[PDB]
């Protein structure tokens, strides 16, 4: 066990971050029930959940970028008591030992969840995915394996003899996009209609939730950017956010967001998803 | 483009592992400072959402320095700048730029402002920096880290966290002249930390309860706090045998928890540095 990798290990892999709760995920109300029920009760109780229907050992959230995946993750790891390590699979390509060592940690820092991002490209570099398959099979152990993927397709059979519990965690529904922008503007000097707000919900179809957030953020901008020179206004003087932040803030976020492969989603999930 | 020069694997442990990619932080996230959140906002925010207006020498500082105790919110009001500025944000442990091979480490610290560059603006957070200045290696990725600061088509600030902020060398500290002390929360800041995360909760403590829990936590860091809330909304599931709200019992059994983690820390060696080398509130 080198010092160096452990080091890096607890300082940038170990999440150190503000707790989630499952009120801060809009939306997925099916995966949040799902997730309570067969994961964080039995990882909160497992003198009571034994079996059998104690927590799986690994689970797989999929679908496109941005719609809550890591989050999820890090509210499993918040309500269940567990720490939280975080990861993307192309970090670990050493490799062999990285793996080793991220499970090695994670032991010593028990009830953990550790949650590996692009988990395709590790299950698709064979001694990678072999000693991880070795790390997951071994694991009396209290960790919880989260992979996330928005390549589903790319993980196979042996991989989810594994990841026992998969989950879509779609683009959020017009009433999980509502929620963001209630949330996030209530910690902001905001001036939005009901009727406005139902025009920025429906203008924001398709957006992920990092999406909906970057709107708000850039939304929240808006009135500091949209002063003239005349510097006399002080913070508490800028006029509340408006809807003509949000008409500006959608022509920022609408050309970052992408179009389309929801059937591919779909498709994997009526055949290997909860 | 300007990182064709980089290998792809150090960029993309920046961008995967170093970026920050996680929910932002709002100014009201943050208990208590109040001091240093009017001040980061005039003379950091400000400045770097307006920089046609607050030009020249008028513009946010290239670095500034937070310290204090553990746990008292230096990352999050890192977080809150570049959230509150529009910027991206980078955060790093200084242990994690360095390396056993020779030449690595300075290439870690020449790549992260190159991918920061590509991403700008950008805040770059650097925890304990008092290791990365401090006083062969380790004097050769502090000069290379001291040449990335100092060298304005740049819209990047570098902002050091530290415990120990005596230990940056003379030299190193003339870059960061602004430093804020960041201390323990008061009374009314872990009663707001209380509130804030019981709103999110099913919770039945009165308004004495809480006043109760305020009195026992003196002492504690804003992280104290969170765990001792955190360990409290447990409580309900971890008493059933064989669900209620959170209650005044909860906290009770949390603080057996969360006390044995919380000891002493040397006060005065922070406000006497802030008296003499800080912005001194
Ligand atoms: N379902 C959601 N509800 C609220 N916010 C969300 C949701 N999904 C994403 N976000 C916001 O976008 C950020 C990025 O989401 P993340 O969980 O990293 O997505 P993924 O891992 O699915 O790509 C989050 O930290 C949060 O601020
Ligand atoms: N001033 C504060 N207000 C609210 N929460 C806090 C505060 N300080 C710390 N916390 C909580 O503790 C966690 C860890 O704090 P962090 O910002 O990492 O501390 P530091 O960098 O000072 O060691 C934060 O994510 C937050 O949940």
């Amino acid at each position: 066990l080198e010092p160096k990798m452990i080091e890096l290990i607890m300082n940038e892999i170990m999440d150190h971050g503000p707790p989630v709760n499952w009120e801060d995920i809009a939306g997925v109300e099916f995966a949040k029930a799902t997730i309570k029920e067969i994961v964080v009760w039995p990882m909160l109780r497992p003198d009571i959940f034994t079996g059998l229907r104690g927590p799986p050992k690994g689970i797989l959230l999929f679908g496109p970028p941005g719609t809550g995946k890591t989050l999820i993750g890090k509210c499993i790891a918040s309500q269940s008591g567990a720490t939280f390590f975080s990861i993307s699979a192309s970090s670990l390509t050493e490799g062999e030992k990285m793996v080793r060592a991220l499970f090695a940690v994670a032991r010593c820092q028990q009830p953990a969840v550790i949650f590996i991002d692009e988990i395709d490209s590790l299950l698709s570099s064979r001694r990678i995915k072999t000693e991880f398959l070795v790390q997951l099979d071994g694991a009396e152990d209290r960790i919880l394996v989260v992979g996330a993927t928005n390549r589903p397709q790319e993980i196979d059979e042996a991989a989810r003899r594994r990841l026992v519990k998969r989950l879509y965690i779609p683009l959020p529904e017009a009433s999980a996009r509502k929620q963001i922008v209630i949330n996030l503007m209530s910690k902001e000097q905001c001036c939005l209609s009901e009727e406005e707000i139902e025009q920025i919900v429906q203008q924001s179809d398709a957006f992920s939730g990092a999406d909906m957030t970057q709107l708000c953020r850039e939304a929240s901008l808006g009135p500091i950017r949209s002063l003239q020179t005349a510097a006399t206004i002080t913070p508490d003087q800028v006029r509340p956010i408006a809807y003509i932040d949000f008409e500006n803030a959608f022509r920022t976020v609408r050309p970052s967001v992408s179009p389309k492969d929801l059937e591919l989603y779909e498709n994997w999930n009526k055949t290997f998803g909860c």
